[PDB]
């Protein structure tokens, strides 16, 4: 005349502790499998080397202490009983750093033969060791080792619920959308052990992730662009016009100040750099040859009074590369000499502004082709 | 005697288990309802794509085990039992990634026929895929489950306490006054199975959300369009002053700044980028056009001394489309000469400066249609 | 023999049940007194429309299960009882949005007639609809509802431990040294009834407070001031110099940069902006015509070798309101034609150089006119 | 035969109630002891005006219901009693607005004659009134009042455990490393009254502290003398070079984004500003009038073409305070004319030119007095 | 008949009492041994002074109150009892200044002779005195101390469970790919006592760590390297051209923003300031002398028209170290007289240019071999 359902209750929670180890024989462990999804990976954090997921975990284990026949309870094969009123593994992953704040489930399933079942949500702060020489594209191996942290593996050994296949290729719940890209979970079984006689087992779990490059293609290589574009926009500048100086050293600040700015963004280990500092450094060499070519562009053409006629060799080269009546009369000759004084030392700055354009045209042609030499390979990098 | 509320207590609590599913036939499910009022949207972040919303949630469902007659107990209808005395079903949502503080309700109420209530408020921390290509006019779709983590559909099935018309159409309580507007929360049932014998059930809330565009207008819209006024204000220097060089350069580092530091509240997905970067974009383009034609005309008016006359085709096409005594005899002429070499450079010069003046001027014009074109292009798009 | 209060916590806290609502007759509800007083303010977030409080609360209600007679228990008329061992009332707020980390009282007070009384202080999160459009001087007018989130009015009525003028000028504790200030915490009752024979009883606490201003000068007044007085300055430059243009542009780049940095300390909502963004454009616009004039001085003075005699009217208007000896003869005759056209060109060159001159002045002075209207119109506004 | 201690804590905690105060004749108070000690300081926050330390605090009170002779348990004098099993007073701050995550100590110490001792440490998150007038040298008083919460002074008194100058004169464990200098803890008693017959007792701890400021030396007085020193060294550029104007306002460009940028470490609270806001705009007014200074100088010298000869009074002042035959005649006495225009003009304005560098010298000399006098009464300020 | 570990715990855990000391002669401490190993370190604060790590701790005692005979119960020689079950000292740290959220190991092991095991993973919140004299190598020196909080010597005495050299030479677990590297834990034993008859007993643990430096070079050298690279680039202007000082303080500028931006990575303690400072001092001291001889370079080369001759001493030093036909004859007399002027005031300035660009070559190498001997100086001091 019972409900079947509070007899069985009785039946199995009473003289029942939840602090011994559910066993006839103590020389028998208790085989808990394991099971993991993956379902989100929340924040990757290179600077503190800490990795933030969230996991669906289950386990399944025999409780020898919970076991009746169905004809005898109304054919009752299963039943949901209080997770704290039975005995719980106390499995947990040894990479941990900091505990995060999951769901309680409060209950768990019971079969007609001991068999336990315990559904659970986890979010897990692991410590992974990143490697992000190839930042942009790197793909991160972090792990995650699932161990009984007291018993040996005379207690309590770990198994696999699934076979390794269905693991690897899972992927039914994995928030994509996001900026990391999960490519398999790779279980792994290992008994290590400290000493003799004290010997553990652990259950490795590889999560393979992949980052997604085009979330920083718009915050690194469209700056970069424009100013080499306007840098070489800027080089038709005439050199005796007494602004290039000026736009290439703006240019260069506002490179400078972009590069301090990008800098953050940029991850950065104890280890090693990334090599795109490698790519960015020899852009900003790049820029600061340019100013280097103005400046002796500048010096050559510059009007300075003190200048000297162009040497013969030089412009070879670049050139082809390319009485009363005798008073008045003194007088009219000193006034003829100061005008001829003047005028040579015109042609003089003029020969010698002449020689300059020459060379800023054969340098610019020049820096024009290494640059889109850079260019070029650096695409070819990208797109291999 | 007693106060009719004591002995109901003791009646009803009296060899009452709480761990037990409250059914006399184990084979019939306990059917909760559910209601679901949003409240509050505390937090979307696009970047990590998780969603922080406030609701307010109750359920009911039938317990077999709390059931009285009133005329029994003083014409006691309802009473009120403190939650950690009953059965309480494990309803949670299925996209949580964390766990939101919420405050603690202790007491549900009881009818005499079974009927349990249960109100709660809570803070969910839901992970939602979001799609930002149209940024400041975007609907954004999130997903909120409700089902069971561990009883099948078997035990706990899941149905709507009101019709799904109130539920679409209830904006009674939400905090309208934030930067998100809530359209509508669309419920759905769901019978998900994993395998055969093993179906859950769930039920889809589907919050449909819209950002408001007028948060961003003052942070967006007015630094460009006060940037594009003074270049058209900058483009009436002369070009020969040798200070419109700088000025461009200026304003071009400027909006670069501005560019580099409004890109952060912008916010990015490793899927795409918004649409609003097409039209900075063009809009920074634009005015490095405007750099690359000041360039252009300075390098055209530039008096180099090395300056030959300007072409004929040139000159029609762009200015229609706009003895003692015979000593001193050859002294003067000589002077005479001097004095006509230059002369005759200043007139190239002022040649060459009046076409510069001319391609100038047309260029400045055909400048201004192109971004009034463009403006009331975006004005268009914007007022459909 | 008895310690007298041993005596009477065994005579009141055995066969009392702490699940029941303490009342003999199950038709009277109990009626809980509320005292609020406000103690700080800890933050206001205009963003996310939030306020985080601090109050010290106290409630009183009748116990109808414990009564004793003070002369059987050695005169003892109160005592401390634990809180976890009676019936306390869920009286919360209902704008919650988060919980608050407040200290645990363990105990309450009981007199011989049932008066409990429970003092605790809690830290509120509470949603409040934040209007900010005189932004620098605003009266916020933030809600605060204690109602019971389960019983219905039939249960638990709620009212006003003082009368409603103590409760509105009550600042014993306030902190005041803060940014905000309390003006007064008004109370009001109200019957809420979300359907028929289901009608809630709650009490709404407007708490009404101002934000001090002067926060806020000294980052929103003095770098405007001190911009307007440099560009004063700046505009005594002569406009021939050639540096006026770059002193304007340095100007309005570092405006610029300044509006950019401190709209993050301004704070916005989705449904508007504040007033004081009215007043910065409208300064950021009077810089821009500045800019403007400053240009076309420039562009009148400039000498381009195209310059054209100044108009009379403009002149009137501005400047008032303001044979080898035959030879030798041709020879001398085309030197001196030769200096006469130099000449007239530099003449005319004047000419137009000092009408931009009287222009300028003109100019600067209407700008300083509308600068010192402008000023004292903002200077009124803000001492009326 | 038993352990003699597991007799005692039966002989104790049995018939023993942990709700109750411990007196046998309820018309006496537990006079419960306090002591405090300062271990660290670990967040002043000016803005919100709190403060988070962590101290090491202990009580002591008298239970009368844990009491035995020692020669009946085997002369046990103490032993440790878990906190959970006996009356713990609910003496805490009045200052809170916050709970500190404080770690938990499980067990106290218990005499033979009722003496109980609760050593346990606390993180106090205290809402003190910031003074920050003198921002680098400020003493700030925060104030510590230790009460019991909910019992009058006839049920629970506070005193001290060690004598007054003990408490004060006490830095045994204080780190002192870090940003603030602890000077003294003054304990002080005061019996604060509500109401009549309610009247409560209370222990404030005065805790005195005092900011180091060469944390702010390396951030604060570094930039402006650098900024101070390259002004001097840029007033020696020629005012006719037309390069001074940009040096000047590039520099108060470069201290305005310095001053923006500093203004956020600055503090600042809504009823006043520090006193290094005068010294800092004193410093940018210094530099405003430098910049005046030049454009004055620039706009005496410039050679406009306009320059009439210089006023005989401010020379005085200042530069001592410091037939064919015959139509060849009139054709070289028009070219003599030309020519003595130009050398006139040209002599007025090196006139000009030379008046005002004496001006700049006497300015420079002016400035520099005005500046080393500044310096040295800031010196003197600070070394008082 | 029973599972012969039911019958064990029923054994132990009955009229077993958790508040009591397990020892059967009060006069008889329980000597607790501790084993600590370094996992990671989260984070240290150099602002607040704290440290934050994370270690895997264990401890072993003995319970005289849990003992047993394995022949008696089926030679079973150990199990696992939870740890609310038993007695556990309170061992924790002396630096607190938090609680580290750490996970719930429930189990402990026994043996069959009252050894007793504890293991758990703690996350410590430390406040460490940190020296940042030598920022990029310093060496920091943090202290651990577990001590009995309550318990004096008498009751609980803590020893070492492995020897101190294994202690010393434990890395086998330690996260080595983050910022610090850890070199050794070197554990202390000491009677630490208050007072007379009160000693307690502590271990201090010196974990002692060491920065990498490699983490901030990129940070720290390659700005200074590069904007010293390009002073000696543009120190090649030519010193008339009317940029150099554009130019330098340009780059006086970006070095300014780039030291006030890199101040805030750099850590700054009250007591003292890292090394480092005076370097990057010297090299902006470096900086403002090459500003400084630019502008006493600019001032000696420029054309004032008040230029006088070159006195000999200076020239010699550095030049050396580097009727109608006389009305017609006077008119052409007046003519050559304004052109020999001219050319006499261009003559003097261009001696003075010329002296100008000799002392220009000499400073500037002067400069180069400054800033060579500063930089093989710091390569020296890093490579030592
Ligand atoms: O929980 C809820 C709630 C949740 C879900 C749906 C609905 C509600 C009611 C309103 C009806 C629809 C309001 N509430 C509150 C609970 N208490 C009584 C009325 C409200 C305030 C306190
Ligand atoms: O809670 C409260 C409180 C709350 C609401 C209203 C009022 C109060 C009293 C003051 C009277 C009005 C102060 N308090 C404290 C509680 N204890 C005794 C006096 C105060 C300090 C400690
Ligand atoms: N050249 C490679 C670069 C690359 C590596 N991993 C990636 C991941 C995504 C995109 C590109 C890459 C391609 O393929
Ligand atoms: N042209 C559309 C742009 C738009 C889409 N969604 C919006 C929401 C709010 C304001 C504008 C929009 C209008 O209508
Ligand atoms: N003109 C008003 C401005 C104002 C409104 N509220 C304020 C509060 C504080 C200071 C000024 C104000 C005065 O009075
Ligand atoms: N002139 C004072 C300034 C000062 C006040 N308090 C201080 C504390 C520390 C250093 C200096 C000060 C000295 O003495
Ligand atoms: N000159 C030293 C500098 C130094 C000290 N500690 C270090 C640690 C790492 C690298 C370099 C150092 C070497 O050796």
């Amino acid at each position: 005349t019972q409900p079947a359902l509070l007899r069985l209750s009785d039946h199995l929670l009473a003289n029942y502790k939840k602090g011994v180890r559910p066993v006839r024989d103590w020389r028998k462990p208790t085989t808990v499998s394991i099971d993991v999804i993956m379902y989100a990976i929340l924040n990757v954090d290179e600077k503190n080397q800490v990795l933030t997921t969230y996991i669906w975990y289950r386990q399944y284990w025999t409780d020898e202490f919970l076991q009746w026949t169905p004809e005898d309870f109304d054919n009752v094969t299963k039943l949901s009983i209080p997770t704290d009123s039975i005995w719980v593994p106390d499995i947990l992953i040894n990479e941990f750093v900091d505990v995060g704040k999951s769901p309680n489930i409060p209950y768990v399933y019971v079969h007609h033969r001991g068999e336990v079942q315990n559904y659970k949500p986890l979010q897990l702060v692991t410590a992974c060791s990143l490697d992000i020489y190839n930042f942009p594209f790197d793909v991160q191996n972090c792990s995650l080792t699932f161990t009984s942290w007291l018993h040996t593996i005379q207690d309590i050994n770990i198994t696999l619920w699934r076979s390794p296949e269905e693991v690897r290729s899972d992927k039914s719940i994995f928030i994509n959308q996001g900026e990391w890209e999960l490519l398999e979970v790779f279980p792994q079984f290992k008994e290590f052990s400290i000493d003799i006689s004290n010997s553990y087992a652990e259950m490795k779990f590889y999560v393979i992730i992949r980052r997604r490059p085009l979330f920083y293609a718009v915050s690194l290589l469209l700056p970069s662009i424009f100013l080499m574009v306007v840098d070489i926009v800027g080089f038709c500048l005439p050199p005796d016009s007494g602004e290039r100086v000026s736009f290439k050293i703006t240019l260069l600040l506002g490179y400078s100040v972009f590069l301090i700015i990008v800098s953050d963004t940029l991850p950065a280990t104890a280890i090693g750099t990334p090599l795109i500092g490698v790519y960015f450094v020899v852009c900003m060499a790049l820029l600061v040859i340019s100013l280097a070519e103005t400046i002796f562009i500048v010096r050559l053409v510059h009007k300075q009074d003190l200048q000297r006629p162009v040497p013969d060799w030089l412009r070879h080269l670049v050139l082809d590369r390319i009485l009363a009546v005798r008073g008045l009369l003194q007088e009219l000759s000193s006034i003829r000499h100061f005008l001829e004084k003047r005028d040579e030392m015109r042609e003089v700055a003029r020969d010698w502004l002449r020689v300059g354009y020459v060379l800023d045209r054969l340098l610019f042609r020049i820096y024009l082709l290494a640059v889109l030499a850079y260019s070029i390979t650096l695409v070819t990098l990208w797109s291999i």
